[PDB]
């Protein structure tokens, strides 16, 4: 079987990707540092649901140079899906972003270089669009004006990916994420905060739709293009085997619809995502009603 | 008096910037980790020539978070000229990514009034349209060094935007002159010549390298340090460039438009050293500096003829040739 590394495997998206890859018969190695940015017991709960014979978990920090080098050298991964990062756009704790998103990403790249990983798929962010105002945001647009350190680190990942694709031939695909929600979600994002505070005192994609797109992209390996030039190409293409795509749900939905969906279930800025829907022949088809219902059902089940 | 931090102060460019600032009457703190990428005795020799009462040196690594914080906290700098960098992939990350964040944090928390920092022409990457302009996209780097320099520009943009720290990045091409670095420019050729090593020569020696004499770089940088970028509510991405912003953020090319080709430098060195260089012929570019001309009202004045003579005068004396 193929051997995949899923980083951030105890996290929201990593858990779902690892779970899907395991259900498809692959060998999966998961790593996560189980940091306390949010409830570590939630991460542990996710990690407990990945107990499969073909799943191996290693608590490892991305910034651990020797540890990371050893992991790559020993496992000889076929592909890597890199999701571990310090997320959240919203100034306090800059060193966490440098550690995880800059140094940590270079260690991923070094691992891929030394062991000739066949495809590295990694998480970028819509925040790279920064001060841009021309809508819908497109990967053909310049992304030079980030307004958060988090965004700057994600663009730096794309630049580093380009460098490694060009020098070493490692195929890379960066995915610019918008807002993801669903069961086993993040405590620090809106949908969860609301549900919790509500019980006490935008571009949204349901997690299953994200998983489906990422697993298809993992199988589409970028190839070199000797005819590509900067002057007639894009910041998301290259002569190197390098690609960047927006991932999301191009649907007109303001924040109030989801707020209304919560109250219904509890009883009390645009983006061009067409290049990805084409490449993999899939488009998100989960309705806000079903999505929030799945979240609340999970929320109530898990927390009560 | 004003107090400046010069990082990389025992290095080539940093030494010259610190020396000039001291000669203008300013207070300067120089830092360097004295690494052995090239001869540490040369770095110490530069540091010896910065012995002035208004100069203080601290051996400090850019990646030492607590050490960097202590430096900024105790000194309360008015301005910073950041030149220290690796130019081992982990060295680039340490010095050029984490180290740059320590600089930005220091500037943020102590309200430094202007941060000038070294970028590089390598950010132009796969670009082919000449001349290279700061209006051009710089999304396709071909080296980790280049990617880290573009990352510095991105990080500078975010700090200028969020905290109002004025930042000016300078995309250097090639610099040469007295107290230069042994691995580059005229020093590289001179060393090769005196050791009987062959110099690789591309495109019949007609490659137009962008070489600027150190004194011309120093004059420009010291003028730039005094031009503080301002916020601009009229700027938009759609009508702007990767080197401008609504934030007090600017990036400029710094270099020499002279049409002198590589062979002009080699021939001049041969004459100055009184010998002929061994050459290996390899079987079978320009930059726009108008924005810095409109900004500081100064262009490079040193000819190749004089620059080469200046270099050789330094080299012979320092190495007791
Ligand atoms: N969920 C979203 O809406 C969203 C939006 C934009 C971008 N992203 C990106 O997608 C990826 C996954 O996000 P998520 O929502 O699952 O976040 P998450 O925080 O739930 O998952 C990330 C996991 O990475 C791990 N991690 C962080 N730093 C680490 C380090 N230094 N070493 C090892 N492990 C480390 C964390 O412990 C966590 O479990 C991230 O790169 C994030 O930037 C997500
Ligand atoms: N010389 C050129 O032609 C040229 C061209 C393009 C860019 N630059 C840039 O200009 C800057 C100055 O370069 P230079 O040519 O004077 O090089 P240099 O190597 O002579 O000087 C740099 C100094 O930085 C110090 N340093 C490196 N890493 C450090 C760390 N982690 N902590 C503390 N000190 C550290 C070194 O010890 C060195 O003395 C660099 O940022 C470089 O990328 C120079
Ligand atoms: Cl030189």
């Amino acid at each position: 079987a193929m051997k995949f590394l899923v980083t951030g495997a105890a996290g929201f998206i990593g858990f779902h990707i690892a779970q899907r890859l395991l259900n498809e018969g692959h060998n999966v190695v998961g790593i996560d540092n189980m940091n306390d940015y949010y409830d570590v017991s939630l991460k542990q709960a996710r990690l407990d649901r990945l107990a499969y014979p073909a799943f191996h978990f290693q608590q490892l920090d991305l910034a651990d140079r020797e540890g990371m080098a050893k992991l790559f050298a020993t496992e000889q991964f076929d592909r890597v899906i890199h999701l571990a990062a310090q997320a959240g756009v919203r100034l306090e704790n800059p060193y966490a972003y440098a550690d995880a998103n800059l140094m940590g990403y270079l260690n991923i790249l070094e691992g891929c270089r030394h062991t000739k990983v066949k495809h590295l798929v990694y998480a970028s962010s819509s925040s790279v669009y920064g001060l841009n105002r021309k809508m819908p945001f497109s990967t053909e647009d310049s992304v030079d004006h980030p307004v958060s350190l988090y965004a700057a680190t994600k663009k730096a990942n794309e630049l580093m990916a380009h460098t490694y694709s060009h020098l070493y031939g490692i195929p890379t695909t960066g995915l610019r994420f918008f807002t993801v929600y669903g069961p086993w979600g993040r405590p620090d994002m809106a949908l969860f905060k609301f549900t919790k505070a509500m019980l006490e005192g935008r571009d949204f994609t349901y997690i299953d739709d994200i998983v489906e797109a990422v697993v298809r992209v993992l199988d589409v390996i970028p190839q070199a293009n000797a005819d590509w030039t900067v002057e007639s190409g894009s910041p998301a293409t290259s002569s190197a085997p390098y690609r960047v795509y927006n991932i999301g749900n191009s649907s007109p939905v303001e924040l109030m619809d989801y707020i209304t969906a919560l109250e219904e279930a509890l009883g009390m800025t645009s983006a061009d995502t067409q290049p990805l829907y084409d490449l993999v022949g899939f488009k998100p088809q989960t309705s806000v009603k079903d999505g929030v219902k799945n979240f609340v059902d999970w929320y109530k089940d898990y927390y009560q």
